[PDB]
């Protein structure tokens, strides 16, 4: 049997994802979450919203793995955009991420680097490649590119520009990497998706709170989408 | 019965706790991390370094509350010192810790605060009772106080004064606020112990090269005096 891990940050981004599944959930708690088990064409779906940041997305993912046995896990949210052409309610997969606020630059670490581990954390090609095709059998947009995660709301073009410069990085978010990286250690299967819902600038904190609601629901219905096809 | 999660962060931080309980372990792999399994004074105790930083160290506790279901978790390993009277090898116990790199103040949080969280996080006052109890019948130098986490080394001067300033912080380091955090949202009661290392300022590299055996050798013979004890 295939047992499915669907992640978000918030109970908003989770919210569009029950929803649009529409099956009956058990609810279990465990560790200060709640994760909602069903069942799904066959499927056995396990949704739960971890909490803001990073010590909270590496809790709920590594429960995920060793408490419900997930096989795969599939993460569902929202994102600062950092480049001019991912817009508003645009998708992106990423296909690597960084820890953008890790500094062991004291003892020249390049930024982002841990020892025993890597500055960039990799996601599942195969998940990331089911996500293109269906993407274009919807004739909707989806870019693929380096998501930085931190524990920091980013709203300011000063830290949008070392995102840019350091890492390459086309959107911000507080989870993502730590998502893939517990999925990494573990030999699970991730991917991280991502609608826009600012543009990580002076104004982000206004737009986040405008779009949240559509961003949040456009993710989990592509999310749903690649569920469909596992 | 008694089983005892013991926790550091670096390798050389486990390998003075390895030495001095002196038993047979069995090494046990999962998540990327190696568990030490062994038999002391009739409780068990689980012996593992998390990796650097706050997500390592968050996916390490969450695997030793999970995997092997420890009744209680104590960290050892060494920090930066931010005031006076903490000097090189002095220990510390933290009553609280802060994620002290958290920054959601575009959204008007005060830094260090998360959604569903508090800024400071509370460990075991009944373990932290305990610790001063042995130190003052060890006639050694034991102080109480909070301790900032971040993913950062912190070897300035202006980010010393900030996490003076901000969290009244007597120690810095990168794990502790995230090992208690996970042990709040299971119920563990937890203790985080640290010997000091260097003063987190320009010198910080070197201070900590030169002194991290010694201090890790502390902290650890302090971990097994409380261990005797429980
Ligand atoms: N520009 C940006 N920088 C960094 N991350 C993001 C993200 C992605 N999510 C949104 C959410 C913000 C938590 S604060 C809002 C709620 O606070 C009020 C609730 O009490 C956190 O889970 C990260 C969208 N835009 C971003
Ligand atoms: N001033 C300070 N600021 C923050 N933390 C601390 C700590 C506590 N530990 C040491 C270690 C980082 C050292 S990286 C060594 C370079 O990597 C060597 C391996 O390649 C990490 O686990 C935190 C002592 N002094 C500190």
């Amino acid at each position: 049997v295939q047992k499915i891990g669907i992640l978000g940050a918030m109970r908003e981004e989770i919210t569009p994802i029950l929803e649009l599944f529409g099956v009956d959930f058990e609810e279990i708690p465990l560790g200060g979450n709640v994760f909602h088990k069903g069942v799904y064409h066959n499927k056995e779906i396990i949704v739960a919203y971890s909490k803001i940041g990073k010590v909270h997305s590496t809790l709920t993912t590594t429960s995920m793995i060793l408490a419900f046995g997930v096989q795969k896990v599939l993460f569902s949210g929202v994102a600062g955009s950092l480049v001019k052409d991912l817009k508003i309610n645009d998708l992106l997969v990423a296909t690597q991420l960084v820890q953008h606020d890790v500094d062991l630059s004291a003892f020249d670490h390049p930024l982002g680097f841990i020892p025993e581990s890597a500055i960039f954390i990799e996601t599942s090609g195969s998940l990331n490649a089911l996500a293109k095709k269906i993407a274009n059998e919807q004739h909707i947009a989806l870019k693929e590119g380096v998501i930085a995660s931190g524990d920091q709301f980013v709203h300011s073009k000063e830290r949008k520009e070392f995102l840019v410069s350091e890492f390459k990085a086309s959107a911000v978010e507080m989870e993502g990497a730590s998502v893939a990286f517990v999925c990494q250690k573990f030999g699970v299967p991730c991917c991280v998706l991502r609608s826009i819902s600012d543009n990580a600038d002076e104004k982000a904190g206004m737009s986040f709170d405008e779009f949240l609601e559509k961003s949040a629901h456009t993710s989990a219905k592509f999310l749903k989408s690649m569920v469909d096809e596992l």
